[PDB]
């Protein structure tokens, strides 16, 4: 009957952080809050996650860990959960893509892509 | 920022059709009725299928085309598009798995996996 993967929809805002930041030392601070919403009839749960941050100039870090934040949010259907972290970068822009990787209901493993998104100081 | 790919639920049921098998000939024909749900934000348009289609001797064959049954939908969030179609195999069972190749509303493309399914025979 289902044979699509559980719809997990995920959004992100991010700021930056112009009090923990230092632009003449190359270090320009940015807060991402982000909300993980279950679209799907089950309940799931975020097991672990990995980021790829990239800053302007193309230089590459690898993050990843088990939880965001040190728990793995269980999410019932039609609910979501919301948390924030940070990343400092060398340029003032850069971009963050990665995956989650959860279970659903029967322990079964499922990869959610995060879509890359820019980190950019203020630019309007 | 959406940031995860739009969230399309697929759905099936099968049903064999005895009228058009012949077990002593070693030949089992299967109805599909897929449903594709528009569960994002955006209009998106199916382009494209690929299928993986193996017999419960694990005997492989790929199908691929544009459209579903000549068609291309768009398809409108909350809206949903149903079409039917059929396979035949040498064996009483088997699965099918695949993908659709889709559009989203600013013309990207994305890949939507169709997981495995089972085609059987009526064994109740």
């Amino acid at each position: 009957m289902d044979v699509s993967l559980p719809c997990i929809k995920i959004q992100v805002q991010t700021r930056y952080i112009e009090e923990q930041s230092n632009p003449e030392y190359q270090r320009f601070v940015f807060a991402y809050l982000i909300t993980i919403k279950n679209l799907s009839s089950q309940t799931v749960q975020l097991m672990s996650r990995r980021w790829l941050i990239t800053d302007a100039d193309g230089k590459q870090t690898v993050v990843e860990g088990d939880g965001v934040v040190g728990e793995q949010p269980r999410i019932k259907a039609n609910d979501e959960y919301t948390y924030s972290s940070g990343t400092a970068l060398d340029t003032p822009v850069g971009v963050m893509q990665g995956q989650y990787l959860m279970i659903d209901e029967q322990g079964e493993s499922f990869t959610v892509e995060i879509e890359p998104f820019r980190l950019a100081v203020p630019h309007v």
